[PDB]
């Protein structure tokens, strides 16, 4: 019945119907106008010719290393890349954010109910007559059906850009803070209000759960010694609630910020490391500030942790994701002379793309042994048995697995990504083809352009039968990845806009607080930007084993 | 015992501790250094040559009425000049927001906290040996001294400017939509969790509290018929919950978005109009899109509402209050080529310096009645007796109070007038003169020199001893006026960059929301840029009444 079924208006252009078999698009400060938005404005169609594909801009990046090595010890140019990069990756997300899962027109409901993810795209309407609008069958293909034929692993791919484990147990820990799906509303809904970097994960996302974890001297967080090392508290000290099974007996119930850190051991490795972190720059700002009280040292310290956060995905993290040739800067100054908004909504989109359960191996090597996925998962025992040093050393040499390229999600896990297809499905997800428009790319012509490949390209043939009736996660997965890369181009280019506004749009990134006096003074500051992955391993695992974000 | 207790650091530089009984100054990006930063650099030094005081601008804005009726037809030099207010004073505010009422250091807690009001300048500190920091005595002089003395009205002084019942009950309809103290928790906290315009004094806060006043048909509000005329539903029919005295009937109890709006029957017009512009914007919209459902139909014309709010609040309601010859212009356009956050904060300061109670006039006259107080309050029997027609004609007559110039505060609401001093103090505010220089203002040497009067003046000095120790509240209700003006120079420079901040850093006001498709097409569009005062009561109250802000 909606006429806007079939989503005519392109080019960021929005669809509104003007009774029940008519529509009307509105072109403002898209670049084009006319019906469907797609004839194109004088100042539009001269940049759409001098405008290189991403493609064309990741060989640049990719290639002439000699070059890229004199533009990085260049701090005028450096800095004029960097914000580049910043300004025309964060112009992609709408600030503030648009629509949701129940609403594909804007709404105050949508812009002030925080409890739901935003959508970079509209969902489908209910009315519509095939989920993907118009085009494709009334019902999609199975999804078990395309799990198992090119999702789910034959062999182990390994990752040819060399991610690491430390690399997929930071990515995993790192987006649970903002990642949290409210299962009880719906795949839609989120847990984290704060929509963001705010390290609610080691602190807890209420106050009630904070000073349940907090020790209340020296601003310092609680912990146990086990052995002569520093371990994150027990639920039966704190009484904060965790998910664990019944048979995990009490001292092994470790508490934490996010109450499903437990079930990796992985995740309680990071969860331990900051945790060290925190209670550790408490000891310099205690030492800066003797007139300081407990609050705030505790508050001042978690600043800077935002702050060490923020710098090493920046210049570590996303610095070994994308593979550049380019030295990446976390620099707020940057956007200071620059239209740029302060805020961030976490969307349902990125929330999907983030799904990187290829990374994981079939088995988890530390030290001897090698742990299946039932030995593994809730087994904090093996945490204290190898200790923090053993587990950097371990995972810093074990590959991770190929995301993209396709048929490398771990059958153990193969539930997981059955349900990232069931619950786009219900979400009401818009075509691969649509999301690509959405962040400036071409649509695929044909399944085998997708995957580079024939084989998966037949049996995707057969169950789509249209490109344009493609799914937004298998296609991520399925990918054609850039020349030994992890990622092909769809996931670089939705996932770079989603990253970099939430992780600059955090406030400790804006004018009146990026300064000396935000952080206790010089000697907090400096703790921010000097920080890294290497640093922050050194400073808080005994020995100060080396460590990267690739073997 | 706090380095920081005397406020050492100036031109909005941060106190820092560095021991016991040494502070350091962050002078970043201020324009100055120095130990204070009190040092100006090169360019700031220029700057402050050319920057011209808040008076003379205002002297300029309030005459030259000829050249300003030549410049607000020239549309791309208004534009420049309303671009240039709204980006000027908006420069003012800390946003991403800062300190509140129990943080005087930047924290997560204290950005994340939306329960908090904001606090434009930090709280002084618990340790401090006075209550304004180092500064005058132990106490600060008793409220009920400083009430009696330069508050209380003797006689009504009326507003020169002409402010009438329907500006003062607007400004109250309007302000209680944001300015909402949780007073289970205490003065500094808000149950207001939207931080601005979201009309939730008529939609509600909660979505519980929103569906049981929406009727579920055309995307229309609940509401009944009494005698022919369209008013709020009751508590009984639909259990939403509102504040009344025990003694008012079922029949009377009238619910509507904000519980407090039963209060005066000046608030219930204004609510009774608006819940009517609601179901008039539905039927125009329906008219439009008939394939529209119920859900869509009430959020869009919320959209709507939202964008005429602004739209009133700005051309009509803001500019009536400044006394500018220069027409100022609702125009979200103007900010997009410029640095600007869209999102808003709701300060305490805002707050408190909103408590416009002199406003009040000792009777409320209606048709050929005059109400008191013990009369008026509480007694929603007057609006069905007289009608929304009789309350525009009669409100649009009755002149308002002055706030500036002192003692102007009713009898009847002095209390009030006495929480206003006293929670400040518990919020342990900075005093007047800190603010001032928060607000780019000159600090006022003497009594005299912030009354401009004699005698009053001499009364704050028997009690404060000293100008640096004057309390912001008091201070602005005692204010020497402009020149036949309702508010002095600290009330317009304090309330300008909170109001303008507000308004702009709505949602609606961004990019990606200003746009027809968001409110319907050209028609809904149509409505928010054409909408004024005369035209919502045109439409909504019967016979078309002439209103306005000010006495004809
Ligand atoms: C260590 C082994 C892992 C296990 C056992 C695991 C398992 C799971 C499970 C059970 C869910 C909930 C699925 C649902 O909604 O029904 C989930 C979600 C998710 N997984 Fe993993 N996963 C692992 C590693 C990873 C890694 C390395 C990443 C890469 C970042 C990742 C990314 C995600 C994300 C972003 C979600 C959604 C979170 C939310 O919305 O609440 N996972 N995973
Ligand atoms: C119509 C007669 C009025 C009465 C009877 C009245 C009474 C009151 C009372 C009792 C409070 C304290 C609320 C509480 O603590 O329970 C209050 C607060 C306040 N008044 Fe009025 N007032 C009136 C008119 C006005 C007007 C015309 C303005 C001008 C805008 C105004 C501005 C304010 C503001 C901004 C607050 C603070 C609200 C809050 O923090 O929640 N009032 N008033
Ligand atoms: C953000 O949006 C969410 C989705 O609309 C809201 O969550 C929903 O709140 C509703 C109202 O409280 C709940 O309705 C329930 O069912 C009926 C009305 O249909 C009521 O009689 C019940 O009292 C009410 N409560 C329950 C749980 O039975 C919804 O159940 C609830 N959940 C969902 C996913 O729809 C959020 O409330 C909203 N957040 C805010 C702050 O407004
Ligand atoms: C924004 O800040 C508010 C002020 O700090 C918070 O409100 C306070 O939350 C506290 C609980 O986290 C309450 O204090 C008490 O804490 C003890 C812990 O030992 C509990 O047992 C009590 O149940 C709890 N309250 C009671 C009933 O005594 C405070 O009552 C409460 N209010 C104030 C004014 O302090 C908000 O929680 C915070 N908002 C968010 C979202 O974090
Ligand atoms: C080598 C110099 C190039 C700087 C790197 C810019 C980062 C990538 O920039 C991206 O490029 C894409 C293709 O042009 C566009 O679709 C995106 O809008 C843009 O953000
Ligand atoms: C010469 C400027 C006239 C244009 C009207 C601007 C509206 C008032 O602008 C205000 O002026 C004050 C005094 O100059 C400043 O302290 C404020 O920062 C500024 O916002
Ligand atoms: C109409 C007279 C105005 C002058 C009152 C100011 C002088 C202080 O007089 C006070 O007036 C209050 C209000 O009536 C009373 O509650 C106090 O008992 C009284 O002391
Ligand atoms: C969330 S997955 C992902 C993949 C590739 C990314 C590449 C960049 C670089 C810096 C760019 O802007 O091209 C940034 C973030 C990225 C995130
Ligand atoms: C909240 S009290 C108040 C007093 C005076 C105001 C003046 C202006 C004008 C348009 C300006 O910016 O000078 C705007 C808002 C104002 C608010
Ligand atoms: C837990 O870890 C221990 C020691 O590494 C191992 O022996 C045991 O098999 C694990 N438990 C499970 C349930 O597999
Ligand atoms: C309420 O107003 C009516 C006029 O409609 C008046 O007769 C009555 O006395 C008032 N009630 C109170 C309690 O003053
Ligand atoms: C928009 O494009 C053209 C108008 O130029 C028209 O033929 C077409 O039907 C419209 N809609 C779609 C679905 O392409
Ligand atoms: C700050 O100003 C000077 C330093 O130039 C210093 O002597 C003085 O003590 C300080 N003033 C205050 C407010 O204490």
């Amino acid at each position: 019945a909606n006429p806007c079924c079939s989503n005519p208006c392109q080019n960021r252009g929005e669809c509104m119907s003007t009774g029940f078999d008519q529509y009307k698009c509105d072109c403002t400060r898209t670049g084009f106008y006319g019906e469907n938005c797609t004839t194109p404005e004088f100042l539009t169609r001269i940049k759409l010719l001098l405008k290189p594909t991403p493609n064309t801009v990741h060989y640049i990046l990719t290639h002439f290393k000699g070059v890229w090595n004199i533009v990085n010890n260049i701090p005028f140019l450096r800095s004029l890349i960097m914000k580049y990069v910043l300004t025309s990756r964060s112009y992609l997300i709408d600030s503030p954010p648009t629509y949701n899962v129940h609403y594909g027109y804007k709404s105050w409901e949508a812009f002030s109910n925080l409890s739901y993810y935003t959508r970079a795209l509209p969902p489908v309407a209910d009315d519509c007559p095939t989920p993907m609008g118009v085009k494709g069958n009334k019902e999609l293909p199975d999804s078990k059906e395309v799990l198992e034929k090119v999702l789910l692993r034959r062999e182990f791919i390994p990752d040819p850009q060399g991610s690491n484990m430390m690399f997929a147990f930071f990515a995993q820990h790192f987006t649970h803070q903002f990642f949290k799906t409210d299962h009880k509303r719906g795949p839609g809904f989120t847990r984290g209000l704060g929509h963001g970097v705010d390290l609610n994960h080691i602190y807890g996302e209420t106050l009630d759960r904070q000073h349940k974890l907090r020790l209340f001297k020296d601003g310092k967080l609680k912990y146990q010694v086990i052995g002569g090392e520093v371990y994150p508290p027990t639920v039966k000290d704190t009484q904060v609630e965790m998910i664990y099974p019944p048979h995990i007996p009490e001292n092994l119930q470790f508490a934490v910020g996010q109450e499903v850190f437990g079930l990796v051991p992985g995740l309680m490795m990071y969860a331990t490391i900051w945790l060290r972190e925190h209670n550790r720059v408490c000891d310099i700002l205690k030492q800066e500030h003797p007139e300081w009280g407990d609050e705030q040292l505790f508050q001042t310290s978690r600043l800077i942790l935002i702050g060490e956060t923020i710098k090493i995905v920046i210049e570590d993290y996303v610095q070994h994701l994308s593979g550049y040739h380019f030295k990446l800067k976390f620099d707020p100054e940057l956007l200071f002379n620059q239209q740029f908004q302060y805020q961030n909504r976490i969307a349902s989109e990125f929330n999907t793309l983030y799904h990187w359960h290829p990374l994981l191996p079939d088995t988890f090597n530390i030290e001897d042994q090698e742990y299946s996925f039932k030995q593994f998962l809730y087994n904090n025992s093996i945490l204290l048995e190898h200790g923090l040093t053993q587990f950097v050393e371990s995972f810093t040499r074990q590959i991770a697995g190929r995301v993209a390229g396709g048929r490398n999600v771990p059958i153990a896990v193969q539930a997981v990504a059955k349900a990232s297809i069931d619950q786009s499905r219900e979400m009401k997800y818009q075509s691969l083809n649509e999301y690509r428009k959405r962040f400036s790319l071409k649509p695929y012509t044909s399944f085998e352009e997708l995957t580079g490949e024939k084989e998966m390209a037949a049996e995707l043939k057969a169950l789509y039968s249209d490109i344009d009736v493609m799914e937004l996660y298998p296609a991520l997965l399925v990918e054609k990845p850039r020349p030994d890369a992890i990622f092909g181009e769809t996931m670089v280019e939705l996932g770079a806009p989603f990253s970099l506004k939430g992780l600059m749009g955090n406030p400790i990134c804006s004018p009146q607080y990026w300064k000396p006096s935000t952080f206790g003074g010089e000697v907090g500051f400096k703790i921010i930007n000097t920080a890294s992955i290497q640093s922050l391993i050194c400073n808080n695992v005994k020995g100060c084993p080396f460590t990267s974000f690739n073997v």
